[PDB]
């Protein structure tokens, strides 16, 4: 009987929540686009206001006997409304948390270092100045300089703020009756065996990672010499072409299986053909529409920031996509550069935008991903296609390419330097934070606990000796910005399930046809692949994620089968190559974090 009035209650509340969240998002956008004390105050004050309203909402749900209802849909919506998160904190505690959070994100965004060759020039930012050096320099001491300068300023500088953040995050979780923030995050996956599932999948892929690790270390020894890289120790991370060693594709030119054969790097051809950020976004838009998916609305073009501002202002340059919870008001903020990697990043961010557009008709509480990993996967599925020789030849970015057996191994290896390498990295980001949230590590051991995990899982280490005098975790954007990271591990697994199925649907993959390998599938122009996306993305969070996966390809289980299938030709070649070259596998425990 009560369910009739409850349905009307939800309809109104959802629309109210969308409108109130719109206001919060606008202030958060203004701050990220233009970091000032006034914008910080505005963002945080509006968030405090919404938090207060959320408290009233959660209190009001107790007036409805929602757990007694017949409708699974009504119950699911009511359950979503009971989950306050940080808004469960007392007014003062919430205000303090907001203040600490903006302190950490603004610190990260404002980091500037001095030029290695010119101690007078001290306006080098991570994006683009420091990352330019990290990705391109092969001077190991230059690399170590920039690593140390960045981590000292982006990491160590916010230890006290990070400590208070952990305290209030924990207090918030417990007010929602989760054990810690780890459980609060994991609740988004609606599966009480989710951690164990990921341990199992990770364990299956781990041997391949160790083969890649071993081979890369071998190749780095030939380049830098044994004084810089040892055979038996963890790889010094500053040599891996990335500030966090999360992906190694930037060093592919020195570690590629067949150096005399083609290695795909289209950055130069993009510049030669006069690519701009605008063109890159237009091309991303073209890819989605070619699949019979939704075109970018005018608000996107009018309101997005697709180049780093040329005035003196501070901003968050870490790429992001934004939903404003109205109709068609969606935006990206990216400090775009004309590179191959950046072309993939454009497609990644546009994947978020497409998800927003696909579910914008859903009630507010359902206007989010089936789970956080789904949201991160969408654009990467297209990026996998964009990265293929097949696609890059179509758009004239890859010229005179001969796809023989050796070129194929080079391309598979290049992909693995991004996709397999990332897996242990992503797992450690949340394994670390979970252990702090759960109170499993004493504050006296917080820094070496981070590096111990990086060692154990990724077999990498800092370029210089660190200690508990340093605090390196917040040097990663997501750690300073309090963004859950497990979403990316989930993404990198499930995106291959989505890719394999989309490719099969597009007639682009057949396991028994040598002419249709998975690693050269291009889903561009495929309405059938697009249909599967529409079927899944339009659901938003209206159903538990296995139902969303089922809508795409009929499966209900997160599985490492597809990613293993993609890389199987590489696994076979690499295992043999490592044996042929007597390549040492595994690593001794690092000496780079002193207790
Ligand atoms: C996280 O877990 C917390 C517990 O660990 C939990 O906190 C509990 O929430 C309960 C509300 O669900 C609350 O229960 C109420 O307790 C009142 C008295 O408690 C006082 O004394 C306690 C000592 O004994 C103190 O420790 C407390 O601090 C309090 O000072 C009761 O008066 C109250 O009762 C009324 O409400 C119930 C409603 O229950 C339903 O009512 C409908 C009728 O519409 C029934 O049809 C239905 O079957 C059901 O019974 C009525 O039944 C009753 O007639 C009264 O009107 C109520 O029991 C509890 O006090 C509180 N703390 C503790 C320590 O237990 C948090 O809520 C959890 N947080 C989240 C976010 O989930
Ligand atoms: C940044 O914010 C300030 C006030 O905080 C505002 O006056 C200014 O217009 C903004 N700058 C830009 C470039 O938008
Ligand atoms: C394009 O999508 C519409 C609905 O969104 C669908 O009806 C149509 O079949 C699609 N086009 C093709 C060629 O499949
Ligand atoms: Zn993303």
């Amino acid at each position: 009987k009560e369910e009739i009035q409850a349905k009307e209650y939800l309809e109104n509340l959802n629309k109210e929540l969308a409108k109130r969240t719109n206001v919060e998002t606008e202030a958060a956008w203004a701050y990220g686009s233009n970091i000032t004390d006034e914008n910080e105050k505005k963002k945080n004050e509006i968030s405090a206001e919404l938090a207060k309203f959320m408290k009233e909402v959660a209190s009001d749900t107790t007036k409805f006997q929602w757990r007694s209802y017949q409708s699974e849909d009504l119950k699911r919506q009511f359950k979503a409304l009971t989950k306050l998160g940080y808004a469960a904190l007392p007014e003062d505690d919430y205000a303090e948390l907001l203040d600490t959070l903006s302190a950490m994100e603004s610190n990260f965004a404002k980091v500037k270092v001095c030029d290695y060759k010119d101690s007078t020039k001290c306006d080098l930012a991570l994006d683009p100045e420091i990352e330019e050096v990290i990705s391109k320099s092969r001077d190991h001491e230059e690399l170590a300089y920039y690593w140390r300068e960045f981590y000292d300023k982006a990491g160590t500088a916010v230890r006290s703020q990070f400590e208070r953040y952990v305290e209030l995050n924990t207090k918030a979780a417990k007010l929602n009756n989760f054990t810690s923030g780890a459980e609060a995050w994991l609740d988004e996956y609606e599966d009480d065996t989710f951690e164990q599932q990921l341990e199992d999948i990770f364990a299956d892929i781990r041997p391949l990672y160790q083969q890649i690790h071993g081979y890369v270390r071998f190749r780095l020894r030939k380049h830098y010499g044994d004084a810089v890289v040892s055979e038996t120790g963890p790889i010094p991370m500053h040599l891996l072409g990335n500030m966090w060693a999360q992906q190694w594709s930037e060093i592919a030119d020195i570690v590629s299986p067949f150096p005399e054969k083609p290695l795909v790097d289209v950055s130069a051809e993009m510049e030669k053909q006069g690519y701009t950020p605008l063109k890159m976004f237009q091309m991303g838009d073209d890819f989605f529409t070619s699949m019979n998916l939704t075109k970018l609305p005018q608000d996107f073009w009018d309101k997005s920031i697709i180049e780093k501002p040329t005035d003196g202002r501070d901003l968050v340059c870490h790429a992001s996509a934004w939903d404003f919870y109205l109709t068609d008001d969606v935006r990206i903020k990216q400090c775009t550069r004309v590179t191959q990697d950046q072309l993939f990043t454009v497609h990644h961010e546009l994947g978020h935008i497409q998800y927003f557009l696909q579910y914008q008709h859903q009630p507010f509480v359902y206007r989010t991903g089936a789970n956080p990993g789904f949201h991160e996967a969408v654009g990467d599925v297209l990026s996998l296609s964009v990265s293929t020789p097949k696609h890059l030849e179509k758009i004239g970015l890859l010229k005179d390419y001969v796809r023989d057996d050796e070129a194929r191994i080079n391309q598979l290896f290049l992909t693995a330097l991004d996709k397999i390498v990332f897996l242990p990295f992503a797992f450690t980001m949340d394994k670390y934070r979970w252990s702090l949230f759960r109170g499993e590590v004493d504050k006296a051991n917080w820094n070496c606990a981070f590096w111990k995990l990086r060692d154990e899982y990724s077999g990498i280490e800092p370029p210089v000796v660190r200690s508990e005098k340093d605090f390196d975790a917040p040097a990663k954007y997501h750690i300073s910005a309090d963004v859950e990271y497990l979403r990316y591990l989930v993404s990198f697994i499930i995106q291959f399930q989505f890719y394999k199925s989309a490719c099969i649907k597009a007639g682009q993959y057949d396991p028994d046809n040598v002419e249709l390998p998975l690693d050269n599938c291009d889903i561009y122009g495929s309405a059938a692949a697009g249909a599967a996306f529409h079927n899944m993305l339009s659901m938003g969070a209206s159903k538990p994620w296995p139902d969303a996966l089922e809508a795409f390809n009929g499966e209900r289980i997160m599985s490492g089968k597809a990613i293993a299938e993609y890389f199987e030709p590489l696994r076979v070649w690499l295992e043999a190559e490592n044996i042929k070259n007597n390549v040492h596998i595994g690593w001794t425990t690092s000496n780079k974090c002193v207790s």
